[PDB]
């Protein structure tokens, strides 16, 4: 039981879920362990749908970073007097200002649209409403919260014409997924800004996260990021995000983050994680598709890919992090130290020191 | 047992209070209901004082965001090596430092001074406390605090000098007696008071205005993070169903009365109302929809706390209309009704913001 | 039980102790008296080694902001492509930003170092851990953590070799091994205030307040980045015996004060409207925090010196009620004073000029 490690067969909770897709909610970081306090503000969505679809209208009080593991979607959200309509692909992320009206939009003919976002409220710590403009058979509008009177005043008009057309208490939609006709996505589907090379660094439309070179990488994976030192969304959030793929075999060698906690959701393939914490403690754990492990800062923690791998990455507290590795040749800080110190630290000689370490000719990733 | 409903009647506690006035300070916002667990920090104190007064000399561990409702008076900050005053009006709002030194007086011969601020604990979440210098019969100064030993040596003078000039008097902080002011560009000055309604309103028809100040124009609000709005609403007249999308309003009835209802989620919508008074507090939580029906000429202030890049979002009327907004296509999925029904409905309530029930 | 005395025979705790060296680490402020909550998500740490010793390489998740109460120290940090090491001397203050490696030398040969240090935890709320990269008697090394497969595959190594070549933290040294690391070892300079990276020392400035009685030190948010990043003031004072601090009151900032060296006694209040008085008498190595806005004073019984942390610092201002300069109640106005105290409005100008010094006085 490594308090760091929620499986998803028993730590999703569903929202909202029929024939056209479903919404989950991962649990409270903290309701888990006391151990993860430091999160109980953090929130993990997971957005599903079938082909040729749309979410119907709804906005919440809760922040969200949304990242686009797969599939092709349009985003709109609906202001006071302007409209922004942006076109995701994979690897795109873009961020929700709360309270903000929206729709999600599977342009996609066979392809299913998996979106993760991490959401962040407002009002209640850990906790956030999803209020759906629509009235549906599965929710009700919030403009039916208010009484017959204000509803007949505020919109000039009887109640049973306000009703025959925005609310009907057969008529109205099954869920808040609903599908759509082409001749609609052919029409909703022209206006939708995309995302360029030219939107690394925009405050509003989406950036993408794999169009640049990784930071690391060599013929056993690549390591994609990116930071608030780069990205004015990811500045204001001061998080930073960082798509990771391992060739099976390969493994993430051994290193820790400066100041850092990593929140990752394993997106494709399986893995073998280890995470090394105080009489030092193992807390080793077998993770699979949609899994979300979290690495607490500071901790030293090695990754191994079972089988073709893809994670992404969520890092809380991301200004100024930095990346320290333990095994390899670049960034090595067991390398660093002052010999007489490499003497001085593990029992063995400057040179038997400067020997085991100089082996392995490779940085970053290898090779099991 | 409406949580975000604070009555006034059972809901404030007294500090202080005498013939000439009265300080009350508004139970904690969480100690109401868990919900508002995030407004666990801040404190609302309604001060009153009558014609021809002064609020002895005393500092509190907690920031002050002041907000006069109604008469004149003179804030008197003091500094170690300085102080200033100022002419507050009704309308005029500043804020006092942490642990900053001050005295008002309330110089109008028939009106009396009441005074609303937020306060903002700088030592334990919210809970302060007051420190009188003044020796009171009322209260004791923090002077007397200290050793005897230590006053003699501190002062320079025998402790029955000091004890009979300065420890021992009045009954009361408050007691009866016998300078800069806002002006229309004084609203960015990062030391003087600044007033709502010296600036245009923004909603603002022959059924109510809406002054609001963020702390995008005004250094103090921008370190507070807090936005201030004065809204009026003539009898009958209502403000339109709306929200905010991301600032949590709490707002104090000044003057007048008004029924408020709150909509929140339970999926099944739940319902939250109230019908508020004189120096009733309501708060609304981010992004829920409220509507405000003045069954009299009603007034009230509202503090707008985490207000940085708010925007406020309209359902009905013909300006800042969200439900307006959603693309042809998609209205006639969401509602039980034609693309061209909605919008033909939508389109039947000419007003904006305030219109006439 | 003063809820703000906090007496270093029962507040501090080693995480370790050898005939070499020692360190412990306070107690949770807001665990002993709920009155200082605010203070949940700091520390203090004590470090205290004997002459020609280091501290094997560890690191924290943890932001210490340590200063140097005397002695000499040679501090090293250690990140992925460089290695800074800065000679710090008494007074020296410095930054280790949360994860960094780094391991302590004392080049000293008759004298000690004692070193203190507020951790400012990153993960659990005013809780840090040590991880200390060397293998040791007290401590095993962290790189035994993982696996043997995962240690086999990384270091590209037969297990029996890592085992055999790296699987107390202040140890003894070496002439040799001291003279080698000192050389090249840039130090604190009047060209070092306002930097992000170097150590700077408080009493390389001008005191702000001092007279034949004593001398305040204090460097702001506002002149050291370093600070402004934590929003932190540091303060060193120096008091002779007899001599006290008048009365006064920061506005915002909450102090921790720690005892250097001497011994004192003082006197907070606050209220209870009666006002409570709160008094203790601190002594070597002792712990006091004084919250905002709280008159306090500090008399002074032997020579004494003692460092003080600002939290909450950026726009703070200290308030005199007694004395010539900076005397609040010096300020209310005349035709007020009469109004607020017993006395008249003249026989308490005439009082508040009994007093002639300002800051420090004779007892
Ligand atoms: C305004 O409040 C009064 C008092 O309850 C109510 O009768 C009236 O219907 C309200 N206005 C509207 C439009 O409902
Ligand atoms: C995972 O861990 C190491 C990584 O190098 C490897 O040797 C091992 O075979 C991998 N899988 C299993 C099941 O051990
Ligand atoms: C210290 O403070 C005490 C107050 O208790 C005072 O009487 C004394 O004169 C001061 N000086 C010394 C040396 O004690």
């Amino acid at each position: 039981n490594n308090p760091f490690y929620l499986r998803s067969s028993n730590s999703f909770q569903t929202l909202f879920e029929n024939q056209n897709g479903r919404i989950r909610l991962l649990q409270r970081f903290n309701k888990r362990s006391p151990q993860l306090e430091n999160l109980r503000d953090y929130r993990i969505v997971q957005f599903q749908s079938k082909p040729n679809t749309i979410l119907l209208p709804h906005h919440a009080d809760a922040d969200f970073l949304l990242f686009v593991l797969s599939g092709r979607a349009i985003l709109t959200l609906v202001n006071n007097d302007d409209r922004d309509s942006y076109n995701l692909h994979p690897g795109d992320a873009q961020r929700i200002p709360a309270g903000t009206t929206y729709y999600l939009v599977n342009p996609h003919d066979h392809q299913n649209l998996k979106i993760i976002k991490l959401a962040i409220p407002v009002n209640k710590p850990g906790r956030y409403d999803d209020f759906f403009l629509s009235s549906t058979q599965a929710q009700q509008s919030y403009l039916q919260g208010f009484s017959h009177n204000i509803l007949e005043t505020s919109f000039h008009s009887e109640f049973e014409e306000i009703n025959r057309v925005l609310l009907g208490e057969q008529r109205q939609q099954e869920g808040v997924i609903v599908e759509l006709s082409k001749e609609q996505i052919r029409q909703l589907s022209r206006r939708a800004k995309s995302s360029s090379r030219k939107t690394i660094s925009s405050e509003d439309e989406p950036f993408n996260l794999r169009s640049r070179n990784p930071i690391y990488s060599n013929n056993f994976g690549k390591f994609f990021e990116i930071t608030p030192e780069k990205n004015p969304q990811l500045r204001d959030l001061d998080i930073f995000l960082s798509s990771v793929d391992i060739n099976e075999g390969a493994l993430l060698l051994p290193h820790f983050n400066s100041k850092a906690i990593v929140i990752l959701v394993i997106n494709e393939g399986d893995a073998n994680i280890e995470l090394v914490g105080i009489e030092v403690q193992r807390y080793r754990a077998e993770l699979s598709e949609d899994d979300v492990f979290v690495i607490p800062a500071a901790y030293p923690f090695v990754v191994n890919a079972t089988s073709n791998l893809n994670f992404l990455a969520f890092g809380i507290n991301a200004e100024n992090n930095q990346r320290n590795f333990l095994a390899g040749e670049k960034d090595n800080v067991v390398r660093q130290i002052e010999r007489q110190v490499q003497e001085l630290a593990f029992p063995g000689s400057a040179q038997d020191v400067e020997r085991l370490l100089k082996k392995q000719r490779e940085s970053y990733f290898v090779d099991a």
